[PDB]
């Protein structure tokens, strides 16, 4: 068999870029690749696209209701696709799961297809591993491509059909084929391992503040062991993004459902440590400002969950801001890329009384008691802090939640700042 | 401006011996004296049979023993003459009192500090090489300052060791990094830079990391904790794989191909062993509680709880598969060392799996190709060992008339055994419990032979 | 030898007013200016009717107001010319955020410190008189140092107040002790001695206690906690008495005759009230948690828990005695102030007893001979107050047709009521719940009348 026509249900943060990179019917450099394929081999006419490989790339948010609230994934969008696919299909076609789903979700899709059969739909798993802000580079040269299918003669042929698609630009040795369940579980486990590195280095940062060690020195020493590696060891106010907390909590929920309470509380610590890192950072700001920040002006420099993006989902800036808002602080928030309308939505259910969105950092720091850096934007390293200090109330504080001002502490102390950062004793 | 010409190392053990032997091999113009109180251990270093077995160690000592490397019992004289003093004594877990089973016993470290400052005059650099709790150098600096002399300048540095068992000479000659910690003071940097010059004889400068004293001490603890956390994490996944139909080896491969995660230390097992992983993680946990960091303490405690859970559930799997009773049943234990290609049994998972089965009254026949039988007898004691434990001479003796074969160590020979022969003389039904994934790919044959084979991270 | 000649006090409330009035009365050659942002309160000090009532206070102000005692709204000038600045502003319990219900809100203190260091030049002594958390003076010193000027020398002292309601003038003129805390430095000791000289005009030298700044702040909190602990301890005994047949009044007398224990503050009650006991104990508990002293925190938490338990069990006793339902029943609440001879109701046990009975749907008729009716409505509000709460203007109206009479405040008139008249118009059986032991000695006469009389610390 040879795949010649590909359909992708879901043109969002994932479905769009993946298919942009065979008649395929559905970030820096993304606008360039689409323009080279739109019209030759690259609509809302969903049924005909199905009726002529089908990628499922719809959202799977954490359930905010009912049983499993705040932990389980909501599969209602996935099932809607599966019903619509089997309605419009005859013959052979390959349905491929790309959304991040719980383990054994493909069994549900196969149940729907078999119960609505006609006088041959193969289900595969193909998770996504791109990271926001670097998606195009990750899609062009991925670390690995993961494809899962059943270990039957019918299933193994569907795997090879999808492998042939990726082999046009992915080396054969970078394409890993496993069973359906191992593929789904690997996506969840991969994100848990990444988040665990951040929570582990953040746990060390608390130890450093109490011992006089430095988390940047410790991370470097840890990272030079090639069995550990030097990636994802940057201590921070807490990891954000739309997938780390969601996938770990889903993993925890899956373990509780499968009667693995030891495994559930093992991975629960990744989330608990991240929450503790946020709460103690907020309490440090509040304590340094003499235990009261009512009507005090505080500058929030950085609102995105990481640099070089406008995404704010589960950003630590949201939680740090809400902690200070509960104390009645006057927040002046600047982010060079996050839309100002988004900041208002994130801090909403108080926003009118306490939250002001500044158009430049110097406006936000004018007359403020403290500067709180939550995002590692490169521009924060280059601000004129002697100018900022002149218009700040005294004493003036800088709370660096990202280690971006390292090496600048002596100058900032000479200017008159009390500078505090994560993983460094005050 | 200073140059270290004479080195003394207090402690001629697994660390002091090989580290100083390698330092002498790369530094011909520097005398290295390794001292110890143990008289028999010192003479064994000057014997043809070295007290510790390390591949390549015997040849390195013999090329320097006599030139610039020496072993001796004269601790006071070696300290008097040295420009650099290594503290490489043991720091065992306290088995008593406050912090029992978690905190480190610093009595040997303090004895060194007392003996050093007494037999010392002038300028000397004292370097912590043993695994010590964070801020232990502060205690050493207090002992030196409270027993000072005119024109006595003792500088304290931290220089932890990261060698592993079986590849120490390989690790010492080509380290991933050399870690040195000292003060920010002018005296501190000069002592740090003097020790850098020693390592620069064979370690590139980009691989020599200098930090403050506390970061150095904590990094040794944190490094071992991060490594053990990877094993417990992949072991937690192995439990998930067994309950979902996934395979932990396939999942580990998929995870490890992310270059931010890396593909090392993802081999699921019945549980990690060795003399330092559980010891350093628990010490980390104890330090956090003492510093009022309960969140950090219970975070790293999960690494130990997961390792313990992996062991217990494996023993429960054996008992449950054997019709919920193993009383008076013969069970073969293949592998007793905590890893392959060694005779070390410290904190080996085989000890705990055996004790679980011994508590049920099972008749264990234990075979290990490298571990001495007297060590196994000591490990399973506090009798019970006489009634239940038999140490076999080859795997076929241990499997003769047994209900199950339990593989706990990844010895390569276990993969190459005659299982048709073992199956014929085993009681039926015959079980294989693979706690190391060493029999992967052999499941079809073993099942065709008639075995019920069960392994970690694979649905039965 | 520095000499304090002009005193400014920021805060003309219950503390700042009387304390400065007494200082002016006893120190005729010292100018005393009490300032405040509330103009209606400042004018009330200058009017022939004071804002706060204390016996003998009206005579003190009228004897000084115009000579050396002044009440102005010009805060900046009073700070400018003062040698000593009292901070006597409110420090309420935080009702929001971290530490809600336990920590103190320091925003008013900080407002003073910033305004002082802006309107100050030269040498000035700044004195904490408000009840502040421990190390609050460290925060004031940071504001002063971070906003320093040339020739600006601000010294920070602690000087808490211990006056009680009803005896403020007596306590200020003849205090058990005057407590002054300052830094143990020559600059601090000089500032301490200058403030002692002011009090030395009428306080014996041995009654003026000088400590470090932190001991002074902590002593204010601990003193109130010790007093509240005596009440909770004797209240805990009252529960034991009810279950054993002992009498809490006999036990308290027997305990109190030990001169090491003393006979003060051993009067069992439905629970202590007032604006400072619960707030200072809870603040102490919060301080111990922030400093990682959980044993000390739960030790002092027991004072509050026992006070809450004494209240809840008294309410449950009323409900249980009334055949387990009080829905739509008329209940008379005699006494709403937190103690007799005052109209203050802050944290009054009557508030909590009333809310418990309101949650059951009882019809409360509340009488207090001094509390304004509008205050009672505010205290019992969040509706529920309109349906259930009636404010009577004499006790007999409140007891007319009621099932029970609940005495929560020890007003002397409640002992002198006509209980035969009350019994005739009460529903039967008629109950009296004495939460203050005010009807002691009347139990036989009340039982003969037909009442079921129940009181704290006496078996029924
Ligand atoms: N960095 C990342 O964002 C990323 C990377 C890897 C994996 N993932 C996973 O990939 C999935 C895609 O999420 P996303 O971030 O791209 O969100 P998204 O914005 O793409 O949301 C899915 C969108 O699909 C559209 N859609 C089209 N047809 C639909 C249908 N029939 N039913 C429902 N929706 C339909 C909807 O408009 C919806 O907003 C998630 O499960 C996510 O966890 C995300
Ligand atoms: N793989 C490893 O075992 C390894 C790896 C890195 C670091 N470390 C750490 O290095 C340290 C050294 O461990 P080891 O395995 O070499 O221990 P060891 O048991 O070999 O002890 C070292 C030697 O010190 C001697 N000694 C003790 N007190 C002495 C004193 N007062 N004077 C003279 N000699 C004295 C002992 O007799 C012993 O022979 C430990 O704290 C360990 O945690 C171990
Ligand atoms: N018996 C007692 O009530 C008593 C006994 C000892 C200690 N204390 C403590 O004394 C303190 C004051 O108690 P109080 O009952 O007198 O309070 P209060 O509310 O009666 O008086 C405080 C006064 O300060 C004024 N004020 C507040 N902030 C100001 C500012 N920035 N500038 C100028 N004026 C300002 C207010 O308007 C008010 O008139 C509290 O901390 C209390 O705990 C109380
Ligand atoms: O050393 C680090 C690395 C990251 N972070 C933070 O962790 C969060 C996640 O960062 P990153 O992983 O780059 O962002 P994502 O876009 O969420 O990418 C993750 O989530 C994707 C969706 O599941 C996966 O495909 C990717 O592999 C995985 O990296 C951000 O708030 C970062 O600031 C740290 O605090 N320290
Ligand atoms: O993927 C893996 C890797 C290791 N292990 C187990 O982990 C334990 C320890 O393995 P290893 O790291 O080789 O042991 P050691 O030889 O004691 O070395 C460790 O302990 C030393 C003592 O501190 C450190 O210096 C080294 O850096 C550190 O690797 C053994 O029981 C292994 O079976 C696994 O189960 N899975
Ligand atoms: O044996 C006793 C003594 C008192 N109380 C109760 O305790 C509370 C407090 O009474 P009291 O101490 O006289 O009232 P306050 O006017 O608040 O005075 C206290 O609170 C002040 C701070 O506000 C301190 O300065 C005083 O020293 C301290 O007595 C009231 O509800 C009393 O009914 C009892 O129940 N039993
Ligand atoms: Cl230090
Ligand atoms: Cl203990
Ligand atoms: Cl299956």
């Amino acid at each position: 068999f040879e795949i010649k026509k590909i359909c992708c249900i879901g043109a969002g943060y994932v479905g769009g870029p993946t298919c942009s990179v065979i008649r395929v019917t559905v970030e820096p450099g993304l606008k360039e690749v689409v323009e080279s394929c739109r019209g030759k081999n690259l609509s809302t006419n969903i049924d005909d696209a199905i009726k002529e490989l089908v990628f499922i790339s719809v959202n799977t948010p954490t359930k905010t209701y009912g049983m499993g609230k705040g932990r389980a994934l909501d599969l209602k969008y996935i099932e809607a696709c599966a019903r619509r696919i089997v309605q419009n299909s005859n013959g052979y076609k390959i349905v491929t799961e790309k959304s991040t789903v719980p383990v054994r979700a493909a069994e549900s899709i196969r149940r729907i297809f078999d119960a609505n059969t006609k006088p041959n739909l193969q289900v595969l798993s193909n998770p996504e591993f791109l990271a926001e802000g670097t998606a195009i580079k990750d899609l062009k040269n991925p670390d690995r491509v993961l494809i899962g299918g059943d270990e039957t003669p019918e299933g193994q042929r569907a795997v090879q059909a999808l492998c042939a698609v990726y082999e046009h630009w992915v080396p054969r040795e970078k394409i890993l084929t496993t069973n359906t369940w191992s593929s789904e579980l690997s996506k969840l486990a991969a994100n848990a391992f990444l988040a665990q590195r951040i929570s582990s280095i953040n746990s060390i940062s608390a130890l450093c503040e109490a011992t006089g060690a430095d988390v940047e020195e410790v991370a470097t020493a840890i990272g030079m062991d090639q069995r550990i590696g030097n990636k994802f060891l940057k201590a921070s106010v807490g990891f954000g993004g739309s997938c780390f907390q969601k996938d770990v909590l889903n993993l925890v929920y899956l373990c509780e459902a499968l009667n693995l309470p030891e495994v559930a509380r093992y991975w629960q610590q990744v989330i608990d440590m991240n929450d503790y890192q946020r709460r103690r950072f907020a309490s440090r700001i509040i304590d340094s400002l003499f235990n009261t920040v009512t009507d005090k002006k505080i500058a929030i420099l950085g609102f995105a969950f990481k640099k070089d993006t406008g995404d704010t989902r589960e950003s630590s800036s949201i939680y740090i801001s809400k902690y200070l808002m509960d104390e009645g602080a006057h927040l002046h928030i600047y982010d060079p890329k996050v839309p100002r309308e988004q900041i208002v939505v994130d801090l909403s259910h108080q926003v009118s009384r306490l939250v002001t969105i500044s158009k430049d950092p110097y406006e936000a720091c004018d007359g403020a008691h403290a500067v709180v850096i939550c995002t590692e934007w490169d521009m924060f390293k280059e601000l004129d802090y002697e100018r900022i200090h002149k218009k700040m109330l005294k004493p003036a504080f800088i709370f660096d939640g990202r280690r971006v001002l390292d090496g600048l502490h002596n100058e900032l102390q000479t200017i008159g700042f009390q500078i505090e950062t994560i993983g460094k004793k005050v």
